[PDB]
């Protein structure tokens, strides 16, 4: 009824004249033998939830273990008859759960990913008890895969080169790790939604996503997690990101708008076409925004492309078509507010980087399902997408560097994405702007 | 490179100077005993896919059967020893599949929902053969539920009042239908993803959504279907929709903008508050847009609410803040184009109803997961949402009637939504505008 508009995020809020006074968090429990992609799922899911704004953190019991033990000697550390190490392993689990408690009850976290094997009913029972007693929801993710080819390949890809094997050649690293896995085999009790685990909320991922069993999804975040797990795959592939060729507003320093390519932006577009041909890709999808400059760039390729409105550049609202010099002059306060809080700032009647993230989510979801893809887009859009793939925070996203006429080439390696930059050697202007009391204290 | 902007949808396209020259469709196969919600899933999924723009149609073999037989006498028609009727039933299935073929190969349909029991391997095999031979993808949805309470309740809710029982009282309708179900029991072969159905793409829905088994999702549309099935529920509930109280742009005939409530819009807001209290709901969620007028309306309720940017009113781009009389005067061609194709039309630098649908999809998905919800929104937004619940086409959506100060109350009944209108007796202006050669032929 009486409301004021917040100056940064442009949100209407009730005017509070007295500010002097005055949906449980969730633990995701990983389950499975070693080298089943538990840690891979932990990190990727966490990169997703963070980028869409649900604060999430991975608690990797193995890293608590390395912290406490220092150098790994061999699989003998994991024998079920190793009384002292079984004890230390338990201690690492319980220290991880203490931090889980602190994260969720004290540091404003919403999702805690408890990444360990959790292969016995007894250990899962204790985790349930800890969640109940603290009022957290529990959701279980079990990865099941007995294909020896996938296990072998997982070991080569992430295990022989982990810190546990700093000292090792490949063949013996592999040999140690195989025996380490067989340590857990005799006591492993897979999740059983028919009998014993009927009242648990869970997903079983089977044969790398070929099949899934889902029991009792409870809420908003749980059903998204399941949809996300069902749409990612481990096939190797490549993602290319770039901006439209230089346009005429770029030549004028003007933001937003819908102008066409300059003669350089056009020369870039032919360079992009030769570059793509030289990559020699089997099938390649091409995506653009609905703005003219990205579409003119894609036409030079002579490949089919799809236009997405969700890839249009951030909307500057009343500042569209203006230069930054015009904005500082006409809207000095809006100018200063954007520089102090560039992620959360919304242009009047336009958008923030925060809004851009929400709108790009379906683009990200579909990119997960594709193989080879080239995305021709815009400066602020490209920073968002890059923040997702490279795991950058919200505070750094609006400052990521993404110059004109340069392709960022992303390849899946280990637990994330390697980025490689290829500048296509066509000049263009620079659109990157770096991050930028006296009277308001006494002795005025 | 050389492109033109389409006048209605504002899409850049290559200029074609010679227009004189020049991802398989999918059959969804329903599977299950009678009264397992197959038809319910068929219709609801189809209402969803159509509203998000994937042309879909239900082929209900039972309706082919009623067409061909005329009056139903009893469950004896469904006996496996009824040689002549087994023949006619088969004929209805094959006539349905012919129409499926015509819909998908000839009428531009993309998804065909084949709604029948399909309870034997032999019948499913023939459907596979028909899909293969025509190059369609096949995806199976099996509903499994042996809770006698749910079956009984499903029969009371949709079967005793179906056309098959026009002639009948409740007890005997129920009795006939129970025996009809037991006709199919002996030969029923549930989908078996372990052995026989390992290479099929399928979802098994178990105990009304308590549990799911998912085998080999293949593509974009299949993974959305699964996510949609996992998020709807049959618990009874109520959805309320209305607009912000009247605002000052409403008093001026002006479109878009961010103005506050008039004194009437405020009187409506207290009326809404008393109305909500009189409904006596257990928990009620309240959603608004981020525009001031909806938020001022929600404050009068003194209940917690959530603001969604996706509920903001359609964006009129360069025409924001203008009256319709100013738009006709300054942009006569844009005015005329919008009147001739109101769904697909996009305001320059703004949106169409088509864009509004894409942006509201997450709102619809989340409404599916809720129980009691009140959505305070805007004229064009409210028509979109109402088109989804009431199954209206794209061509009618922009003309649906949704006056100020009136709540639309939606309740789940049978296979859809009943709508009830409650006007809260506060005057307001009217914002509804109805749908509106000579020189371009010779004898000029
Ligand atoms: N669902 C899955 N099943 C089996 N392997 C997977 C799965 N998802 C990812 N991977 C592979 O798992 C490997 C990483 O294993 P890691 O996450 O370190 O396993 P863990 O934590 O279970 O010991 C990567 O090679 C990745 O490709
Ligand atoms: N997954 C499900 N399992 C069981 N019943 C359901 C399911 N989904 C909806 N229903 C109920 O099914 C009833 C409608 O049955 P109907 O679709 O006519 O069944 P069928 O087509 O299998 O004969 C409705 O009462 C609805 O609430
Ligand atoms: S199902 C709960 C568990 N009980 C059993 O394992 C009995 C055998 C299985 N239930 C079965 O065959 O059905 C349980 O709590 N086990 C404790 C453990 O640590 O193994
Ligand atoms: S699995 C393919 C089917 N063969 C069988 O049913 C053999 C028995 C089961 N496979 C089993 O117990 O594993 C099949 O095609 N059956 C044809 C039918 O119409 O029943
Ligand atoms: O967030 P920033 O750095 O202002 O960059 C986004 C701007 O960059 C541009 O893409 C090019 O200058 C403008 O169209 C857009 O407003
Ligand atoms: O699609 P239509 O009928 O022009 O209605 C949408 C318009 O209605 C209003 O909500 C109220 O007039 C405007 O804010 C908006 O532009």
């Amino acid at each position: 009824l009486e409301l004021t508009q917040s100056r940064v995020q442009k949100i209407w809020v009730p005017v509070d004249h007295r500010p002097s006074l005055p949906n449980s968090p969730t633990v995701i429990v990983m389950v499975g033998l070693p080298a089943r992609g538990k840690t891979y799922i932990s990190k990727k899911l966490t990169r997703y939830l963070n980028w869409i704004g649900v604060p999430t953190k991975v608690f990797n019991v193995g890293e608590y273990r390395r912290e406490a033990v220092k150098q790994y000697s061999s699989y003998n550390f994991f024998r079920p008859d190793n009384e002292e190490a079984m004890k230390v392993r338990k201690q690492c689990a319980l220290a991880a759960l203490r931090d889980v408690k602190s994260y969720l009850a004290k540091e404003g976290g919403q999702i805690a990913v408890f990444d360990a094997t959790n292969t016995t009913r007894e250990r899962r029972h204790m985790i349930l008890h800890f969640a109940k007693e603290n009022d957290f929801k529990a959701f279980f993710i079990e990865s099941v895969c007995d294909d020896p080819t996938v296990v072998a390949s997982n070991i080569m890809e992430v295990k022989i080169s982990s810190p546990d094997y700093k000292d090792c050649n490949s063949a013996e690293a592999m040999d140690d790790f195989m025996k380490r896995i067989s340590c857990y085999e005799a006591s492993y009790q897979p999740l059983d939604p028919d009998k014993c685990d009927r009242d648990l909320s869970l997903i079983k991922v089977i044969d790398v996503g070929r099949r899934f069993l889902v029991n009792r999804v409870q809420d908003h975040i749980q059903s998204r997690i399941v949809y996300y797990l069902m749409n990612i795959h481990v096939q190797p592939r490549t993602i290319y990101l770039c901006r439209h060729g230089e346009n005429e507003h770029n030549l004028q320093g003007r933001i937003g708008g819908d102008s066409g390519l300059s003669s350089r932006g056009k020369k870039f577009a032919s360079a992009l076409s030769k570059f793509v041909e030289e990559q020699n890709l089997k099938d390649l999808r091409v995506w653009t925004s609905q703005l003219k400059s990205t579409i003119q760039t894609a036409e030079a390729l002579r490949l089919p492309y799809e236009q997405w409105k969700a890839l249009n550049e951030i909307d500057a609202g009343v500042c569209e078509e203006l230069t930054y010099e015009e904005i500082r002059d006409t809207y000095p306060e809006e100018y200063a507010l954007r520089e102090q809080d560039k992620y959360y700032y919304r242009y009047p009647t336009g958008e923030s980087y925060q809004d851009l993230v929400q709108r790009l989510e379906p683009v990200i979801m579909e990119l997960e399902r594709q193989e080879n893809v080239l995305v021709i887009c815009h400066q602020a859009v490209l920073r968002c997408l890059l923040a997702y793939f490279l795991d950058k925070s919200a505070e750094e996203m609006p400052y990521l560097k993404c110059p004109l006429h340069t392709v960022l080439k992303l390849t899946p390696v280990a637990y994330g994405c390697r980025v490689e930059s290829i500048y296509l050697n066509v000049e263009s202007v620079c659109t990157h702007r770096e991050r930028s009391n006296p009277l308001m204290r006494r002795n005025s």
